[PDB]
């Protein structure tokens, strides 16, 4: 297993050395998204959370698409305000329920250290 808690200081930094495959390593799960909410990453823990296939989802459009439950103020809003300003860390409780079973879980969103990305953290509480 990957070692990275969930929630460090310096997540981006150690992430940012990451393929595909080690992200599939990590103990929570973890999507990386473009500026328009783009899916460029999916890691298997996020599958295992939400039933999602990972390879399946990547290119698609996370508010529009796959997660509608989180087109809202209070999670996409935070996320359009976070690339609009190029800034953006925030935590929050949230429950995914869109064809699935209502789940509730911790949310972690942080602008990568990559240039127009940003990472979504996901673990169940
Ligand atoms: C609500 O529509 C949430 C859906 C969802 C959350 C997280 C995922 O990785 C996939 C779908």
């Amino acid at each position: 297993m990957e070692h990275v808690a969930f929630g460090s200081e310096d997540i981006e930094n150690t992430l940012a050395k990451m393929d595909d495959g080690q992200l599939d390593g990590l103990a929570f799960g973890a999507i990386q998204l473009d500026g328009d909410g783009n899916i460029l990453q999916y890691n298997a823990a996020e599958g295992d959370i939400t039933g999602r296939d990972p390879k399946q989802v990547i290119g698609k459009n996370f508010f529009k698409d796959v997660a509608p439950c989180t087109d809202s103020p209070e999670f996409y809003g935070k996320f359009k305000e976070g690339v609009a300003s190029g800034n953006l860390n925030t935590m929050f409780e949230y429950t995914f329920d869109y064809q699935m079973t209502p789940t509730k879980v911790k949310v972690h969103m942080k602008k990568a250290l990559s240039g127009d990305s940003y990472w979504v953290f996901v673990k169940r509480v």
